[PDB]
């Protein structure tokens, strides 16, 4: 039985506060905690505390922590809007989806780790989003493995970019030193590296590394357009 | 003062076992623990236990946990071999480096999280590896931002691919259910999804998702060659 078909029990009223619990109340409460504190803090006991319920009342709806994270992932994917069908402009569709995905990860940074370690999430919101993405390239004459490879290249670009954004943001929360400040403090050492002459490529790219001309929103898009051009090239050959 | 120039104190002999400690003994012991148990288990106290030393003796060489992970990352990067110069064949060089990187991550799966959340690691092994990579494309006439964008596309492909490999491996360690077994158990649900007709793209790609014709080593390479072709195309335009 997949946790996606696992029959949800009737809403049950407790004797603590006397409110009624359900699976999706528990998953939303778990997302609210993870959004500030990370997936690790969103323990069944913690989420039970957030809802004023006994922890055992939660297990009745969500049997394990691992099941809770799976539910949480599919639940936040459902905030994404995209249209029902991608339409005739595949670059446009993939761009809309990439924008929406980046914004999703930024709202929920624990995705930049929860999103596919191992098994794929086959809940309804993830499946719908994947039909839209796969659907953009499914109109062309590709073998399955060509299709997955190209969507893989697209997914990896989007995910790698936003994982790095999230990593800096998360670092700043932990250390109180953000990207700007880090780059300022590393200035003297970077100059030592440059003076040594040992790292001519490092020296070449430092200015743009330390203080890029384009911000992340611009860079996300420029690299995306490059990625899309080359998919367009793979589609011309075929 | 960068932890990369931070002057290492003389080797100090303890009164527990009576052995001499040094920074690189501590970092190697920390890698040995992380390699089996993850970065989180490789606490200063745990690594101190691995070495039979008092935890305070470790802080004398490595002041924080965060400094220890940075050291650990650069230390494992030094297992990579690559040649001193990339040579005239840029696709070859980038392929060698990608192979070596994938193998590194597989030997040290905690890299698939430790490797650039936030700030870049500017220790000697990481800088050397980056000169080799950046150096392959530095021979051409690109602006800095074109160069970083293309190396970004390359890095994201390699890192996304191996992060997913590591995620399954890590899942299998935790759950004792590996990719094959997962796919077998999800068979019935996948058939329900297919029967519904709601997910025609899911249905199209299932066979290749559940039991791919090509293994990861083959797929890594085929996608890499595609990525390299398109970099070759960006270089033709310029």
């Amino acid at each position: 039985v997949s946790i996606w078909m696992h029959p949800e029990p009737a809403g049950r009223r407790s004797a603590r506060s006397h409110r009624t619990l359900s699976r999706d109340q528990i998953v939303r409460a778990a997302v609210k905690v993870a959004d500030t504190e990370g997936v690790e803090a969103a323990s069944m006991r913690r989420v039970a505390a957030e809802l004023g319920a006994g922890t055992m009342s939660l297990y009745y709806y969500v049997p394990t922590k691992e099941d809770l994270v799976e539910l949480m992932v599919d639940e936040v994917i459902g905030e994404t809007r995209l249209p029902d069908r991608p339409g005739p402009d595949w670059r446009a569709a993939l761009t809309l989806a990439a924008n929406e995905k980046r914004a999703l990860w930024l709202r929920h940074p624990w995705l930049a780790t929860a999103w596919r370690n191992g098994h794929p999430v086959w809940g309804p919101n993830s499946l719908r989003q994947q039909e839209f993405v796969l659907g953009t390239l499914g109109v062309f004459d590709l073998q399955v493995d060509e299709l997955l490879s190209l969507i893989g290249l697209y997914n990896g670009y989007v995910e790698s970019f936003v994982r790095n954004e999230v990593g800096w943001l998360e670092e700043a929360r932990r250390t109180k030193v953000d990207m700007r400040e880090w780059m300022r403090r590393s200035g003297p050492y970077a100059q030592q590296l440059v003076d040594s002459g040992e790292y001519p490529m490092f020296a070449r790219v430092l200015a743009e590394t330390v203080a890029p001309h384009m911000g992340p929103d611009q860079r996300f898009r420029s690299g995306l357009e490059r990625l899309l051009d080359s998919i367009g090239a793979s589609l011309d050959r075929l």
